[PDB]
């Protein structure tokens, strides 16, 4: 038993991380097939990033201005193109370690694993959730751009994130693998505001179902409620509105534990109106919202990957 | 910036995970060079595990009674030996993916990364700390034995843990890679008690230094204290006694933030005597003790691995 936040095995992604250098700027790149993906601001200096005209900046750059290093071996760049906020460097060698991969654009509330890299070398892996305001709360130092977020079905790597920015608030913003930013963010060193960060309600309920599975029981109360009544209290505490869909994905955990979703919603209702009273749930003194209803089943059914 | 609990890249360990079957029992094995390491209770049935005589049980087993599977390829076992609570299966093929590796026995309070596996296939990775009572709080379902814990310097994998048991309390116990259990535990399905779980004081102080680095400041107070005075209050809250050694490892974070260790100890002293008042530090409403003083520097200096 036991419940922890768990990142996917990063072995398949490690084989695709390369170092990309342009001028004096160095970041990480994603080498899939014969294409290297990296943030387009690799063509930017520190002064360029204040107000960059990426088109005018990319005009001055050629193929030989891009040094792609895979450990100690170099990839000869034979073409480059700017797709939105990402750069696609065509190399003359296909990556022999390319797994079966996809490019997906996740939805708010869904989670993924981040392989933090510097100089194209992995440093650590952790689980991140795309907040409803399309930010993430990760760990990114200088040189961490180009690092990717991903999910794995069994042998298929679903790339979904690439890191670009840290906002003035300390949270992080990025794009998908097509260069499109998550949220209303642009890759420019200027003050940028995300919306009000709300709580992924279906995720806290799934995390409460996991605690119920793992022996944490004190929170289980005796009330029930309705979908609109709970949403009136959920909107009071900046929680996402629970839809009939969210009830359907939680069905698996509800049908196994025998607690109706509206019953769990009532136990969550009192948990917001009365606090934790100095108690903990699964070793945390607050409500966790970074566990999707599929992340708990993944940890209770024991799925694997090859 | 930002601070998260981070697991090492598990790519090098994934290449050493194989499936080990004996009779009807299947668990994970560690394939390094031409030796496969796995818990010795692979020779046990469900009824054997109540009171096993491992010697008498291993007498009945031969080399061909051990099926070692690496994906779809089998490893021919040509020898077996019981070292403490671990089984060493000699195969006729050296693992071509063996990294530079060591076998170490960690100290209480130190952390490591756990690659959770089932049927020799990785499932997830998370960071664990060896509690002062020589247990860990992980996530282990049925079939998770043989999974290992490890640390990486740069290209050297330091294996330190192998999973065996879940206690009646829900926490987990295991051995090093030499078969010696951490703590007073034996691999037998019987009621077994760990001691009183105490808090790794040097780890909470290092985690407070990280919050100080990442903008979390409200806890910083104005008192100071002495080593004995703080230990009198630390022992009151079941905290490990802080030694002059612990002050020396915290020197790096103390000399960078400019807060003396005894000053941080006073801010921690009031944090125990006054609680958090419904506030959070680094997104947690309690004091984290699973971050060693080297784990914060690892996340603030940005070390990498190859
Ligand atoms: C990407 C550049 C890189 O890593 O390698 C060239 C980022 C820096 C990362 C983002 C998270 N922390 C970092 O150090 N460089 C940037 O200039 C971007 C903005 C756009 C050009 C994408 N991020 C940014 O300006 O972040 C502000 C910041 C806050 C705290 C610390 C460093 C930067
Ligand atoms: C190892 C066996 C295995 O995984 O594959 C053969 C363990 C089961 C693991 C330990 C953590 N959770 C599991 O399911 N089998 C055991 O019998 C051991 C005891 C010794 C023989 C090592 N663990 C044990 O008895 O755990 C009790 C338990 C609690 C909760 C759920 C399952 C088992």
């Amino acid at each position: 038993s036991g419940f922890r936040k768990m990142a996917f095995p990063s072995g398949k992604v490690e084989g695709c991380m390369v170092q990309v250098t342009c001028g004096t700027t160095t970041l990480n790149g994603l080498w899939l097939d014969d294409v290297v993906y990296c943030p387009r601001h690799v063509i930017c200096t520190s002064e360029d990033m204040l107000n960059p005209n990426y088109e005018d900046l990319l005009i001055r750059k050629s193929n030989h201005n891009f040094l792609v290093q895979a450990g100690n071996v170099q990839l000869r760049v034979i073409g480059h193109s700017m797709q939105n906020c990402v750069l696609k460097l065509k190399v003359d060698t296909a990556n022999p370690k390319t797994p079966k991969y996809k490019f997906v654009r996740i939805q708010p509330g869904q989670t993924f694993s981040v392989l933090a890299c510097y100089n194209g070398s992995p440093s650590g892996v952790y689980q991140c959730a795309m907040r409803p305001n399309f930010t993430i709360k990760g760990s990114f130092l200088n040189g961490s751009c180009g690092s990717v977020g991903f999910n794995i079905d069994y042998d298929c790597v679903s790339f979904c994130y690439m890191h670009h920015m840290e906002l003035p608030t300390g949270v992080h913003a990025g794009t998908d693998l097509e260069g499109n930013f998550y949220g209303p963010f642009v890759d420019r060193q200027t003050a940028q505001a995300a919306g009000t960060d709300t709580t992924i309600t279906v995720n806290v309920l799934a995390w409460l179902y996991a605690a119920v599975i793992n022996g944490d029981r004190w929170f289980l109360n005796r009330f029930t409620t309705t979908l609109n009544d709970f949403n009136l209290v959920a909107m009071k505490y900046n929680y996402e509105p629970l839809t009939q869909d969210h009830v359907d994905i939680l069905g698996p955990l509800s049908a196994q534990t025998g607690i109706a979703v509206l019953d769990m919603c009532a136990s969550l209702k009192e948990l917001l109106q009365n606090g934790m009273n100095g108690r903990t749930i699964l070793g945390s003194a607050l409500l966790e919202d970074e566990f999707t209803p599929f992340d708990v089943v993944r940890q209770c059914s024991g799925v694997t990957f090859q």
